[PDB]
């Protein structure tokens, strides 16, 4: 896109799944318009990460529902993609966690994306454990 | 041994825009021994975290110390460092998203000849460098 090309610029692909999950709290087969939804990012023990990004996308641009920060001292959107959710400082994490509210109905299926770095390598994919996709009830 | 300073920094062989690598003043060529202000920028609304920055010996991989050239110094200490693994190339400290980093290389004695300032935003275990292009700046000696 525009914000992808950013966020992949010093990027390592690395698809499937890894020690890095993204992932809706209550495991939802599917998004329900305008539902809030608690989407966390988190390392496997012992593992950790030191910044992230996480954006979501139609099925690709940005009428994509809407984050909201739920921890001010961690994260926070991103001034150079505002649509995208970020750390707000380096410092050794185990565990984010943002709300994302679903779109209006007729949206589509949308694509949750997060980039990892824990110290220098910027990890990210197109499939696996940092992608949740939800398309509306069948 | 197998494992020497700086036997990760390479040359990329075969073949970016918004990241720029400048000397203040953009000089034409090099006065030993002067202290040059270089800085590594993202235009807007760009950014990078890590970066590699590092001064060779024109025509040389990188991946000796002996390749490198004049003395880079360290302005922000906070979050800018050497290399510990090649003492002579400089990286960030933390991954914060960054638009700029700046750093001070001194310019080698007479007789060195020509040196090729490079810079890396990607980020892998081997950090290859491109001979070309706006991350790279070459200096002759003034004469």
């Amino acid at each position: 896109g525009y914000c992808s090309r950013i966020l992949r610029a010093q990027g390592t692909r690395r698809e499937g799944y890894t020690e890095f999950s993204l992932r809706v709290e209550g495991d939802p087969d599917f998004y329900k318009p305008g539902t809030s939804y608690r989407v966390t990012l988190s390392a496997a023990p012992p593992s950790y990460f030191r910044g992230f990004t996480l954006i979501a996308l139609r099925e690709e641009e940005d009428h994509a529902g809407t984050f909201q920060i739920i921890d001010e001292e961690e994260t926070q959107f991103m001034s150079n993609c505002p649509v995208a959710v970020t750390e707000s400082t380096p410092r050794r994490r185990t565990r984010i966690q943002v709300f994302w509210i679903a779109p209006p109905a007729g949206t589509g299926c949308v694509i949750l994306k997060a980039s990892i770095v824990q110290k220098r390598i910027i990890y990210f994919q197109d499939e696996g454990s940092l992608t949740k996709k939800l398309c509306e009830q069948d």
